[PDB]
């Protein structure tokens, strides 16, 4: 957890929608097993990639608002900003492989 952003509704758009490079953010909320299965691969993910890769996640419980906004309709979801828009999105858990294999496409 000491690389991940919790991010919220007052803070998305300084850091997330500004920010520079690409942004990795889960959308997530408790009561859901996938969300806590690729919890773990996160902070492997935002250490293996640092320098090339921001990682954050939402708590859509706690910010309804901005999972409405980004129209999140299951949990896990993971969207990949770059310059403030959606490059990719990835729905469900997945292994970190297949994550890097995602990110690696896409950056
Ligand atoms: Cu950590
Ligand atoms: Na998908």
């Amino acid at each position: 957890s000491d690389k991940i952003i919790h991010l919220t509704d007052d803070s998305f758009d300084t850091d997330v929608l500004k920010a520079d490079g690409a942004i990795l953010v889960d959308f997530w909320a408790e009561w859901c097993g996938a969300c806590k299965m690729i919890a773990a691969i996160l902070d492997e993910i935002a250490d293996e990639y640092q320098g090339k890769l921001t990682v954050a996640k939402l708590n859509i419980d706690q910010n309804a608002g901005t999972a409405a906004k980004y129209g999140i309709r299951g949990i896990p979801t993971l969207l990949l900003f770059k310059n403030g828009e959606v490059a990719a999105t990835k729905v469900g858990a997945l292994s970190k492989g297949q994550l890097k294999e995602f990110l690696d496409a896409n950056l």
